[PDB]
DNA sequence: ATTGTGACGCT
DNA sequence: AGCGTCAC
Protein backbone atom coordinates (compact mmCIF):
# COMPACT_ATOMS: atom_id res chain seq x y z
CA UNK A 1 0.00 0.00 0.00
CA UNK A 2 1.15 3.59 0.75
CA UNK A 3 3.82 2.28 3.19
CA UNK A 4 5.05 -0.04 0.38
CA UNK A 5 8.71 1.03 -0.14
CA UNK A 6 9.16 0.94 -3.95
CA UNK A 7 12.94 0.88 -4.06
CA UNK A 8 12.97 3.98 -6.24
CA UNK A 9 15.12 6.22 -4.00
CA UNK A 10 18.41 5.92 -5.94
CA UNK A 11 19.64 6.30 -9.52
CA UNK A 12 22.29 3.64 -10.28
CA UNK A 13 24.10 2.93 -13.53
CA UNK A 14 26.30 0.06 -14.67
CA UNK A 15 28.86 0.97 -17.33
CA UNK A 16 30.55 -1.91 -19.13
CA UNK A 17 33.21 -1.52 -21.84
CA UNK A 18 32.31 -3.34 -25.05
CA UNK A 19 34.65 -6.30 -25.69
CA UNK A 20 37.22 -4.45 -23.62
CA UNK A 21 40.49 -6.27 -24.31
CA UNK A 22 39.69 -6.24 -28.05
CA UNK A 23 39.08 -2.48 -27.95
CA UNK A 24 42.43 -1.96 -26.18
CA UNK A 25 44.17 -3.91 -28.94
CA UNK A 26 42.17 -2.16 -31.69
CA UNK A 27 43.16 1.26 -30.39
CA UNK A 28 46.82 0.21 -30.40
CA UNK A 29 46.67 -1.49 -33.82
CA UNK A 30 44.37 0.32 -36.27
CA UNK A 31 44.57 -2.65 -38.69
CA UNK A 32 42.27 -4.52 -36.26
CA UNK A 33 39.51 -1.90 -36.07
CA UNK A 34 36.07 -2.74 -37.46
CA UNK A 35 37.15 -6.33 -38.14
CA UNK A 36 36.28 -9.74 -36.75
CA UNK A 37 38.99 -10.06 -34.16
CA UNK A 38 39.69 -11.64 -30.79
CA UNK A 39 42.24 -11.56 -27.99
CA UNK A 40 43.99 -14.87 -27.18
CA UNK A 41 46.26 -16.09 -24.37
CA UNK A 42 49.12 -18.47 -25.23
CA UNK A 43 49.43 -19.94 -28.71
CA UNK A 44 50.76 -23.51 -28.57
CA UNK A 45 47.71 -25.49 -27.38
CA UNK A 46 45.08 -25.35 -30.18
CA UNK A 47 46.10 -21.83 -31.19
CA UNK A 48 45.51 -20.22 -27.81
CA UNK A 49 42.48 -19.55 -25.65
CA UNK A 50 40.16 -16.75 -26.71
CA UNK A 51 39.31 -14.36 -23.89
CA UNK A 52 37.63 -11.50 -25.78
CA UNK A 53 35.71 -11.20 -29.06
CA UNK A 54 34.71 -8.26 -31.25
CA UNK A 55 31.06 -7.98 -32.20
CA UNK A 56 31.96 -8.58 -35.84
CA UNK A 57 33.52 -11.90 -34.80
CA UNK A 58 30.58 -12.81 -32.49
CA UNK A 59 28.39 -12.64 -35.61
CA UNK A 60 30.21 -15.77 -36.85
CA UNK A 61 29.72 -17.61 -33.53
CA UNK A 62 33.14 -16.91 -32.00
CA UNK A 63 32.93 -16.89 -28.19
CA UNK A 64 35.13 -16.54 -25.13
CA UNK A 65 36.69 -19.81 -23.87
CA UNK A 66 36.96 -21.14 -27.45
CA UNK A 67 40.31 -22.33 -28.78
CA UNK A 68 41.62 -20.09 -31.54
CA UNK A 69 41.95 -22.99 -33.99
CA UNK A 70 38.23 -23.71 -33.54
CA UNK A 71 37.27 -20.05 -33.80
CA UNK A 72 39.12 -19.96 -37.12
CA UNK A 73 36.91 -22.81 -38.25
CA UNK A 74 33.86 -20.61 -37.66
CA UNK A 75 35.61 -17.43 -38.93
CA UNK A 76 38.57 -18.05 -41.25
CA UNK A 77 39.38 -14.32 -41.55
CA UNK A 78 39.40 -13.80 -37.75
CA UNK A 79 42.23 -11.52 -36.63
CA UNK A 80 44.00 -12.23 -33.35
CA UNK A 81 45.90 -10.15 -30.81
CA UNK A 82 47.92 -11.99 -28.16
CA UNK A 83 48.09 -11.17 -24.49
CA UNK A 84 51.60 -10.17 -23.44
CA UNK A 85 53.73 -12.92 -21.89
CA UNK A 86 56.16 -12.06 -19.10
CA UNK A 87 58.13 -14.41 -16.88
CA UNK A 88 56.43 -17.32 -18.64
CA UNK A 89 52.82 -16.30 -17.98
CA UNK A 90 50.10 -14.06 -19.35
CA UNK A 91 50.48 -10.50 -18.13
CA UNK A 92 47.38 -8.28 -18.10
CA UNK A 93 49.07 -4.95 -17.33
CA UNK A 94 48.01 -3.25 -20.59
CA UNK A 95 44.35 -3.91 -19.81
CA UNK A 96 44.58 -2.91 -16.13
CA UNK A 97 46.15 0.42 -17.15
CA UNK A 98 43.45 0.99 -19.79
CA UNK A 99 40.81 0.24 -17.15
CA UNK A 100 42.34 2.88 -14.90
CA UNK A 101 42.06 5.43 -17.77
CA UNK A 102 38.34 4.75 -17.98
CA UNK A 103 37.65 4.58 -14.23
CA UNK A 104 39.39 7.92 -13.68
CA UNK A 105 37.08 9.57 -16.24
CA UNK A 106 33.98 7.98 -14.69
CA UNK A 107 35.03 9.24 -11.26
CA UNK A 108 34.74 12.85 -12.46
CA UNK A 109 30.97 12.48 -12.69
CA UNK A 110 30.14 10.47 -9.62
CA UNK A 111 31.10 7.84 -7.03
CA UNK A 112 32.15 4.56 -8.69
CA UNK A 113 32.35 0.96 -7.58
CA UNK A 114 34.87 -0.97 -9.66
CA UNK A 115 33.03 -4.21 -10.26
CA UNK A 116 35.61 -5.72 -12.62
CA UNK A 117 38.44 -4.71 -14.93
CA UNK A 118 35.90 -3.45 -17.45
CA UNK A 119 32.85 -2.34 -15.53
CA UNK A 120 31.77 -0.08 -12.75
CA UNK A 121 28.61 0.89 -10.93
CA UNK A 122 27.80 4.58 -10.60
CA UNK A 123 25.64 6.18 -7.91
CA UNK A 124 24.00 9.08 -9.77
CA UNK A 125 21.43 10.13 -7.13
CA UNK A 126 23.16 13.35 -6.07
CA UNK A 127 24.32 14.20 -9.60
CA UNK A 128 20.67 13.94 -10.74
CA UNK A 129 19.36 16.19 -7.99
CA UNK A 130 21.98 18.80 -8.89
CA UNK A 131 21.16 18.57 -12.60
CA UNK A 132 17.40 18.81 -11.90
CA UNK A 133 17.94 22.04 -9.87
CA UNK A 134 20.01 23.40 -12.77
CA UNK A 135 17.17 22.59 -15.15
CA UNK A 136 14.42 24.51 -13.24
CA UNK A 137 11.49 22.92 -15.02
CA UNK A 138 12.58 22.83 -18.71
CA UNK A 139 11.70 19.56 -20.51
CA UNK A 140 14.27 16.99 -21.56
CA UNK A 141 14.94 16.81 -25.29
CA UNK A 142 15.41 13.57 -27.24
CA UNK A 143 18.64 15.16 -28.49
CA UNK A 144 20.10 14.65 -25.00
CA UNK A 145 19.53 10.86 -25.25
CA UNK A 146 20.99 9.92 -28.67
CA UNK A 147 21.89 6.29 -27.75
CA UNK A 148 19.25 5.54 -25.06
CA UNK A 149 16.66 2.74 -25.23
CA UNK A 150 13.63 2.79 -22.95
CA UNK A 151 12.95 -0.84 -22.04
CA UNK A 152 9.38 -1.85 -22.83
CA UNK A 153 8.72 0.95 -25.32
CA UNK A 154 7.33 1.59 -27.82
CA UNK A 155 4.03 -0.17 -27.19
CA UNK A 156 0.35 0.34 -27.95
CA UNK A 157 14.69 -0.24 -38.52
CA UNK A 158 16.20 -0.54 -35.03
CA UNK A 159 17.02 3.17 -34.67
CA UNK A 160 13.48 4.04 -35.71
CA UNK A 161 12.05 1.86 -32.95
CA UNK A 162 14.54 3.29 -30.44
CA UNK A 163 13.41 6.82 -31.24
CA UNK A 164 9.70 5.86 -31.16
CA UNK A 165 10.08 4.40 -27.69
CA UNK A 166 12.11 7.38 -26.50
CA UNK A 167 9.45 9.82 -27.76
CA UNK A 168 6.67 7.86 -26.04
CA UNK A 169 8.67 8.00 -22.81
CA UNK A 170 9.54 11.72 -22.99
CA UNK A 171 5.98 12.76 -23.90
CA UNK A 172 4.78 10.92 -20.80
CA UNK A 173 7.20 12.66 -18.39
CA UNK A 174 5.92 14.90 -15.57
CA UNK A 175 8.83 17.36 -15.67
CA UNK A 176 7.37 19.67 -13.00
CA UNK A 177 7.60 16.97 -10.27
CA UNK A 178 11.24 16.94 -9.14
CA UNK A 179 10.55 13.84 -7.03
CA UNK A 180 9.31 11.54 -9.85
CA UNK A 181 11.54 8.43 -9.99
CA UNK A 182 10.98 8.25 -13.77
CA UNK A 183 12.24 11.82 -14.19
CA UNK A 184 15.21 11.03 -11.97
CA UNK A 185 16.14 7.98 -14.08
CA UNK A 186 15.83 10.06 -17.26
CA UNK A 187 18.24 12.69 -15.94
CA UNK A 188 20.56 9.90 -14.83
CA UNK A 189 20.47 8.64 -18.42
CA UNK A 190 21.38 12.12 -19.68
CA UNK A 191 24.40 12.16 -17.35
CA UNK A 192 25.39 8.65 -18.48
CA UNK A 193 25.23 9.75 -22.15
CA UNK A 194 27.66 12.50 -21.16
CA UNK A 195 29.88 10.04 -19.26
CA UNK A 196 29.97 7.66 -22.20
CA UNK A 197 30.78 10.50 -24.59
CA UNK A 198 33.62 11.61 -22.33
CA UNK A 199 35.03 8.07 -22.15
CA UNK A 200 34.92 7.70 -25.92
CA UNK A 201 36.44 11.10 -26.63
CA UNK A 202 39.25 10.75 -24.06
CA UNK A 203 40.16 7.06 -24.58
CA UNK A 204 38.64 5.95 -27.89
CA UNK A 205 36.76 3.21 -26.05
CA UNK A 206 33.04 2.57 -26.47
CA UNK A 207 30.83 1.15 -23.76
CA UNK A 208 27.27 0.17 -23.00
CA UNK A 209 25.36 1.09 -19.88
CA UNK A 210 22.24 0.36 -17.84
CA UNK A 211 20.35 2.97 -15.81
CA UNK A 212 17.86 1.93 -13.14
CA UNK A 213 17.15 2.23 -9.42
CA UNK A 214 19.60 -0.43 -8.21
CA UNK A 215 22.70 -2.39 -9.24
CA UNK A 216 20.96 -5.64 -10.30
CA UNK A 217 18.50 -3.83 -12.59
CA UNK A 218 21.25 -1.59 -13.94
CA UNK A 219 23.39 -4.61 -14.82
CA UNK A 220 20.43 -6.37 -16.44
CA UNK A 221 19.57 -3.22 -18.36
CA UNK A 222 23.15 -2.82 -19.64
CA UNK A 223 22.95 -6.12 -21.55
CA UNK A 224 19.62 -5.46 -23.26
CA UNK A 225 21.08 -3.24 -26.02
CA UNK A 226 24.78 -3.73 -26.88
CA UNK A 227 27.06 -2.58 -28.21
CA UNK A 228 27.58 1.20 -27.82
CA UNK A 229 24.07 1.83 -26.45
CA UNK A 230 22.48 2.43 -23.04
CA UNK A 231 19.17 1.20 -21.64
CA UNK A 232 16.85 2.72 -19.04
CA UNK A 233 14.89 0.13 -17.00
CA UNK A 234 12.17 1.94 -15.07
CA UNK A 235 10.45 0.54 -11.97
CA UNK A 236 7.24 0.21 -14.01
CA UNK A 237 8.99 -1.85 -16.69
CA UNK A 238 9.83 -4.63 -14.22
CA UNK A 239 6.64 -6.81 -14.32
CA UNK A 240 6.71 -7.27 -18.10
CA UNK A 241 10.50 -7.55 -18.24
CA UNK A 242 10.59 -10.19 -15.51
CA UNK A 243 7.56 -12.11 -16.83
CA UNK A 244 9.75 -13.89 -19.43
CA UNK A 245 13.20 -13.33 -17.85
CA UNK A 246 15.02 -16.60 -17.09
CA UNK A 247 16.08 -16.60 -13.44
CA UNK A 248 19.74 -17.26 -14.36
CA UNK A 249 20.05 -13.86 -16.05
CA UNK A 250 19.82 -11.94 -12.76
CA UNK A 251 23.20 -11.28 -11.12
CA UNK A 252 24.04 -13.96 -8.50
CA UNK A 253 21.39 -16.41 -9.76
CA UNK A 254 23.47 -17.78 -12.68
CA UNK A 255 24.89 -20.65 -10.60
CA UNK A 256 23.71 -23.35 -8.20
CA UNK A 257 21.39 -21.06 -6.19
CA UNK A 258 19.47 -20.08 -9.30
CA UNK A 259 19.30 -23.69 -10.39
CA UNK A 260 17.88 -24.65 -7.01
CA UNK A 261 15.30 -21.82 -7.16
CA UNK A 262 14.18 -23.25 -10.52
CA UNK A 263 14.15 -26.88 -9.29
CA UNK A 264 12.63 -26.39 -5.84
CA UNK A 265 9.93 -23.93 -6.81
CA UNK A 266 9.20 -25.37 -10.27
CA UNK A 267 9.41 -22.01 -12.07
CA UNK A 268 11.49 -20.59 -14.92
CA UNK A 269 11.12 -16.80 -14.90
CA UNK A 270 11.97 -14.07 -12.39
CA UNK A 271 8.43 -12.76 -12.29
CA UNK A 272 7.08 -16.08 -11.05
CA UNK A 273 8.85 -15.49 -7.73
CA UNK A 274 6.21 -12.93 -6.77
CA UNK A 275 3.73 -15.70 -5.95
CA UNK A 276 5.67 -16.86 -2.85
CA UNK A 277 5.70 -15.29 0.58
CA UNK A 278 8.92 -13.93 2.03
CA UNK A 279 8.78 -16.68 4.67
CA UNK A 280 8.43 -19.34 1.96
CA UNK A 281 11.48 -18.05 0.11
CA UNK A 282 13.46 -17.85 3.35
CA UNK A 283 12.46 -21.43 4.20
CA UNK A 284 14.01 -22.73 0.99
CA UNK A 285 16.98 -20.40 0.49
CA UNK A 286 17.85 -18.98 3.91
CA UNK A 287 16.97 -15.70 5.60
CA UNK A 288 19.24 -13.40 3.56
CA UNK A 289 18.67 -15.03 0.18
CA UNK A 290 14.93 -15.32 0.81
CA UNK A 291 14.47 -11.66 1.73
CA UNK A 292 16.66 -10.69 -1.23
CA UNK A 293 14.63 -12.81 -3.66
CA UNK A 294 11.32 -11.49 -2.30
CA UNK A 295 12.35 -7.89 -2.95
CA UNK A 296 14.36 -8.50 -6.15
CA UNK A 297 11.50 -10.14 -8.06
CA UNK A 298 9.58 -6.89 -7.40
CA UNK A 299 12.43 -4.78 -8.79
CA UNK A 300 13.82 -3.83 -5.36
CA UNK A 301 17.39 -4.28 -4.12
CA UNK A 302 19.28 -2.21 -1.58
CA UNK A 303 22.93 -3.26 -2.12
CA UNK A 304 24.92 0.01 -2.11
CA UNK A 305 27.27 1.32 -4.74
CA UNK A 306 30.45 1.02 -2.63
CA UNK A 307 32.92 3.91 -2.92
CA UNK A 308 35.80 1.76 -4.18
CA UNK A 309 37.74 2.55 -7.37
CA UNK A 310 40.75 0.25 -6.72
CA UNK A 311 40.95 -3.55 -6.41
CA UNK A 312 41.07 -4.92 -2.84
CA UNK A 313 43.48 -7.70 -3.79
CA UNK A 314 46.40 -8.02 -6.17
CA UNK A 315 46.72 -11.58 -7.44
CA UNK A 316 48.98 -13.63 -9.73
CA UNK A 317 47.83 -17.07 -10.90
CA UNK A 318 48.95 -19.79 -13.28
CA UNK A 319 47.48 -23.14 -14.31
CA UNK A 320 49.73 -26.10 -15.19
CA UNK A 321 47.37 -28.48 -17.00
CA UNK A 322 47.82 -32.06 -18.18
CA UNK A 323 51.47 -32.92 -18.74
CA UNK A 324 52.61 -29.40 -17.75
CA UNK A 325 51.78 -30.17 -14.08
CA UNK A 326 54.78 -29.46 -11.80
CA UNK A 327 56.53 -32.63 -10.55
CA UNK A 328 59.84 -31.29 -9.25
CA UNK A 329 60.69 -29.00 -6.30
CA UNK A 330 62.89 -26.81 -8.51
CA UNK A 331 59.95 -26.41 -10.93
CA UNK A 332 57.77 -25.40 -8.02
CA UNK A 333 60.35 -22.97 -6.67
CA UNK A 334 61.00 -21.45 -10.10
CA UNK A 335 57.33 -20.81 -10.84
CA UNK A 336 56.73 -19.48 -7.33
CA UNK A 337 59.55 -17.03 -8.05
CA UNK A 338 58.03 -16.04 -11.43
CA UNK A 339 54.67 -15.32 -9.79
CA UNK A 340 56.30 -13.49 -6.90
CA UNK A 341 58.31 -11.29 -9.27
CA UNK A 342 55.21 -10.22 -11.18
CA UNK A 343 53.46 -9.66 -7.84
CA UNK A 344 56.36 -7.53 -6.55
CA UNK A 345 56.28 -5.37 -9.69
CA UNK A 346 52.55 -4.79 -9.42
CA UNK A 347 52.66 -4.15 -5.65
CA UNK A 348 55.48 -1.64 -5.88
CA UNK A 349 53.53 0.21 -8.56
CA UNK A 350 50.37 0.01 -6.43
CA UNK A 351 52.11 1.38 -3.33
CA UNK A 352 53.46 4.32 -5.34
CA UNK A 353 50.16 5.12 -7.07
CA UNK A 354 47.64 4.50 -4.29
CA UNK A 355 49.45 5.10 -0.97
CA UNK A 356 48.87 1.67 0.59
CA UNK A 357 50.68 -1.56 1.49
CA UNK A 358 49.48 -5.14 1.48
CA UNK A 359 50.03 -7.07 4.70
CA UNK A 360 48.85 -10.64 3.98
CA UNK A 361 50.14 -13.08 1.34
CA UNK A 362 47.70 -15.84 0.33
CA UNK A 363 49.20 -19.00 -1.27
CA UNK A 364 46.85 -21.40 -3.06
CA UNK A 365 47.54 -24.53 -5.12
CA UNK A 366 45.61 -27.17 -7.08
CA UNK A 367 46.82 -30.80 -6.91
CA UNK A 368 46.46 -33.07 -9.96
CA UNK A 369 43.50 -35.35 -9.18
CA UNK A 370 41.57 -32.65 -7.30
CA UNK A 371 38.23 -31.74 -8.87
CA UNK A 372 38.24 -28.48 -6.83
CA UNK A 373 39.70 -25.33 -8.50
CA UNK A 374 41.54 -24.58 -5.25
CA UNK A 375 42.95 -27.50 -3.21
CA UNK A 376 44.73 -25.63 -0.36
CA UNK A 377 44.69 -21.93 0.57
CA UNK A 378 47.13 -20.82 3.29
CA UNK A 379 48.15 -17.36 4.46
CA UNK A 380 51.46 -15.91 5.74
CA UNK A 381 52.78 -12.44 6.62
CA UNK A 382 53.58 -10.00 3.79
CA UNK A 383 56.20 -7.76 5.44
CA UNK A 384 58.35 -6.67 2.46
CA UNK A 385 57.82 -6.37 -1.29
CA UNK A 386 60.62 -8.83 -2.02
CA UNK A 387 59.93 -11.47 -4.66
CA UNK A 388 62.55 -13.90 -3.30
CA UNK A 389 61.16 -13.60 0.21
CA UNK A 390 57.53 -13.94 -0.91
CA UNK A 391 58.43 -17.02 -2.96
CA UNK A 392 60.45 -18.61 -0.14
CA UNK A 393 57.51 -17.99 2.24
CA UNK A 394 54.94 -19.45 -0.16
CA UNK A 395 57.17 -22.51 -0.51
CA UNK A 396 57.54 -22.77 3.27
CA UNK A 397 53.77 -22.66 3.62
CA UNK A 398 52.92 -25.28 0.92
CA UNK A 399 55.96 -27.65 1.27
CA UNK A 400 54.10 -30.20 3.52
CA UNK A 401 51.73 -30.91 0.59
CA UNK A 402 54.53 -32.93 -1.15
CA UNK A 403 53.71 -36.59 -0.29
CA UNK A 404 57.05 -37.92 -1.63
CA UNK A 405 60.41 -39.12 -0.23
CA UNK A 406 63.85 -33.55 -4.95
CA UNK A 407 60.60 -34.84 -6.46
CA UNK A 408 57.11 -33.38 -6.01
CA UNK A 409 54.02 -35.57 -5.64
CA UNK A 410 51.18 -35.25 -6.37
CA UNK A 411 52.10 -32.88 -9.23
CA UNK A 412 50.84 -29.29 -8.99
CA UNK A 413 48.32 -28.02 -11.56
CA UNK A 414 47.98 -24.46 -10.26
CA UNK A 415 49.98 -21.87 -8.31
CA UNK A 416 48.45 -18.72 -6.91
CA UNK A 417 49.83 -15.77 -4.93
CA UNK A 418 47.54 -13.01 -3.71
CA UNK A 419 48.38 -9.86 -1.76
CA UNK A 420 45.53 -8.87 0.55
CA UNK A 421 44.71 -6.80 3.66
CA UNK A 422 45.87 -3.39 2.48
CA UNK A 423 46.54 -0.57 4.93
CA UNK A 424 47.21 3.10 4.30
CA UNK A 425 50.85 3.99 3.72
C1' DA B 1 43.86 -28.49 -21.66
C1' DT B 2 38.85 -21.92 -20.57
C1' DT B 3 42.89 -19.09 -18.11
C1' DG B 4 43.54 -15.31 -14.99
C1' DT B 5 41.61 -12.79 -12.29
C1' DG B 6 38.68 -10.62 -8.32
C1' DA B 7 34.40 -9.91 -4.78
C1' DC B 8 31.91 -11.85 -1.25
C1' DG B 9 29.43 -15.57 1.91
C1' DC B 10 29.69 -19.48 5.36
C1' DT B 11 31.19 -21.56 9.46
C1' DA C 1 41.15 -18.76 9.01
C1' DG C 2 40.16 -21.88 5.16
C1' DC C 3 36.73 -23.19 1.90
C1' DG C 4 33.01 -22.37 -1.49
C1' DT C 5 30.17 -19.51 -4.93
C1' DC C 6 29.65 -16.27 -8.65
C1' DA C 7 30.99 -13.43 -12.62
C1' DC C 8 34.24 -11.08 -15.47
N1 LIG D 1 37.01 -15.84 -18.30
C1 LIG D 1 37.81 -14.81 -18.60
N2 LIG D 1 39.11 -14.98 -18.61
C2 LIG D 1 39.89 -13.93 -18.91
N3 LIG D 1 39.48 -12.72 -19.21
C3 LIG D 1 38.15 -12.51 -19.21
C4 LIG D 1 37.29 -13.57 -18.90
N4 LIG D 1 36.04 -13.10 -18.98
C5 LIG D 1 36.09 -11.81 -19.32
N5 LIG D 1 37.37 -11.46 -19.46
C6 LIG D 1 38.11 -10.25 -19.79
C7 LIG D 1 38.17 -9.96 -21.30
C8 LIG D 1 37.07 -8.90 -21.51
O1 LIG D 1 37.45 -7.97 -22.53
C9 LIG D 1 36.99 -8.20 -20.15
C10 LIG D 1 35.57 -7.77 -19.87
O2 LIG D 1 34.70 -8.85 -19.65
P1 LIG D 1 33.12 -8.75 -20.12
O3 LIG D 1 32.50 -7.42 -19.75
O4 LIG D 1 32.34 -9.88 -19.52
O5 LIG D 1 33.07 -8.93 -21.74
P2 LIG D 1 33.69 -8.01 -22.93
O6 LIG D 1 33.99 -6.64 -22.38
O7 LIG D 1 34.94 -8.65 -23.48
O8 LIG D 1 32.52 -7.91 -24.06
P3 LIG D 1 31.05 -7.25 -23.78
O9 LIG D 1 31.04 -6.66 -22.40
O10 LIG D 1 30.80 -6.19 -24.82
O11 LIG D 1 30.00 -8.33 -23.87
O12 LIG D 1 37.46 -9.16 -19.15
MN1 LIG E 1 32.49 -5.60 -21.23
MN1 LIG F 1 32.01 -6.59 -17.80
Amino acid sequence: GPHMATGQDRVVALVDMDCFFVQVEQRQNPHLRNKPCAVVQYKSWKGGGIIAVSYEARAFGVTRSMWADDAKKLCPDLLLAQVRESRGKANLTKYREASVEVMEIMSRFAVIERASIDEAYVDLTSAVQERLQKLQGQPISADLLPSTYIEGLPQGQKEGMRKQGLFQWLDSLQIDNLTSPDLQLTVGAVIVEEMRAAIERETGFQCSAGISHNKVLAKLACGLNKPNRQTLVSHGSVPQLFSQMPIRKIRSLGGKLGASVIEILGIEYMGELTQFTESQLQSHFGEKNGSWLYAMCRGIEHDPVKPRQLPKTIGCSKNFPGKTALATREQVQWWLLQLAQELEERLTKDRNDNDRVATQLVVSIRVQGDKRLSSLRRCCALTRYDAHKMSHDAFTVIKNCNTSGTEWSPPLTMLFLCATKFSAS
